């Protein structure tokens, strides 16, 4: 089976953390007005599903699906019972509103609820396979589709079909976005998919093949019954990575004045990173920092 | 049909310089000693032949084959009766010498001459198509491989046979470089997955471009046993396609894995500067090899 990478719930409050600092450390708030927040983006969120009323995310929910036995197997209900998908969703996604809540790095990009794992962070790899396959062939009413999928667990071994549909996702031009975790190697562990480390605020490094790291140490954001908490754990970073596309490929596409391929998206966001003097076995390419050539 | 994109000769000389400014400005030498020069690469170059017993290549010729009607057609003939091939893989990797002689950016790597132009710098889609698919598949006699795939050349038709053959060499692992080019040349350089690389002279000043590289008055090998001052975007994509040797092998040090193409894309517009110029005109910026020191 595959199964979340493990984290820490250190802290669950109704206290808004406005603009949490995962967000402003990597420069996020920078690049809104470039990137029109992160609009005309859809990231597929392959969790354990979603308080899709939540206040700061209810605006954000473009669609989903469940591809677990909960509620039936009913494909339509894919509401969160754990927390970790509607934590995920907030770091992406959460919206910038008047009321106090939490704001999320691509705060008008749009979330696909892709419930694939159970109540204990479990699933197989058949649901994630199936999860896969929705996310990029899922279109929506006014031609929303997947633009990045985000993912925060793994497997321990190979299967054709989940390296066929990730490298059909990368094909179409969609980053597979992937925490580091050899419980969890695959997907993490092929070429195509994009595999991110954590620091902590203080820039410090909290098997792996890293392409560049984030934040993940208390990390506040959205969490179930419409509160917050704080998740301290390598995968928090992925949700900052995946959020941080929506806006690079707002901006490049437009710089660039083309539709940029996956390979271009990828070096746009390696590009906006800044060495932090470890080996790159530890950072791979450092730091995300998207404000870093202005 | 397929042809060249236009350049100039500038001269013809037996007396070169060591190191081409433009091997210098992008900063090949800073690298060369982390890289090992570039051993461990097969930068496959697809052009008009080369003169594969020029002193400053003959070292580095790992193959080749014919896929125009020079020499009747004759595969094992790929010997060069334009110049270009033989000027862009003096840039790519000719090799350090002790006597005179030029020096390209990646002087350890070899050379796979993919003749795919004629004398006249034409060709057909299939023998391109066809060269494509034979550096692919290629294999020398130590399990050494193509790492990376040098074109000049345009054609302005979108064969879908030609996609596929680019598509399956980045799938590979293996980038694809062309020069950048009313779409007379449009072909291959359009497609997503090849990186198309424009020109600046040496005083940084200046289609899909992802980054620029030197290409006026670029001093390298020519026929004869000579040497020629070329300008052109054919001159600045070697630049590039040799660049990518010394850059696979430091990368792939230093993350202690194999790089995927996508990744050595990044890792080389990671080495750029920019130059003032919107991305539409410059791409990602200058090739700058060592700008993160
Ligand atoms: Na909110
Ligand atoms: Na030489």
């Amino acid at each position: 089976n595959i199964h979340l990478i493990p984290y820490r719930v250190e802290q669950v409050t109704a206290a808004p953390p406005r603009i949490p600092e995962g967000v402003r450390m990597i420069q996020a708030p920078e690049l809104w007005e470039s990137a029109e927040h992160g609009k005309g983006n859809v990231v597929a969120v392959l969790d354990t599903g979603c308080q899709t009323d939540h206040p700061d995310l209810t605006a954000r929910i473009a669609g989903g699906r469940n591809f677990t036995h909960d509620d039936g197997g009913d494909p339509e209900r894919f509401e969160d019972y754990n927390g970790h998908g509607t934590h995920v969703a907030g770091t992406v996604a959460a919206s910038l509103r008047d009321e106090e809540g939490v704001v999320g790095v691509a705060p008008l990009a749009d979330l696909l609820v892709v419930k694939v794992l159970d109540k204990e962070g479990s699933g197989s790899y058949e649901g994630i396979i199936a999860g896969i396959h929705y996310a990029i062939d899922w279109r929506g009413p006014e031609g929303q589709k997947t633009t990045v999928i985000s993912m925060s667990l793994g497997g321990p071994e190979d299967h054709p079909e989940l390296y066929e549909a990730v490298k059909r996702a990368v094909d179409a031009g969609i980053p597979v976005i992937c925490a580091a975790g050899d419980e969890f190697a695959y997907p993490g562990a092929y070429g195509e998919v994009i595999q991110v480390g954590a620091v902590d605020f203080d820039r410090r490094i909290a098997n792996n093949e890293i392409d560049l790291v984030a934040p993940g140490i208390n990390i506040y954001s959205t969490y179930l019954e419409g509160k917050y908490a704080s998740l301290s754990g390598t995968s928090m970073a992925t949700p900052h990575v995946s959020g941080a596309l929506a806006l690079i490929r707002n901006i490049s596409e437009r710089e660039f004045d083309r539709e940029l391929t996956e390979a271009e998206l990828y070096a746009q966001l390696v590009r906006r990173t800044i060495p932090l003097g470890y080996p790159k076995t530890a950072e791979g390419n450092g730091l995300l920092a998207l404000d870093i050539l202005n």
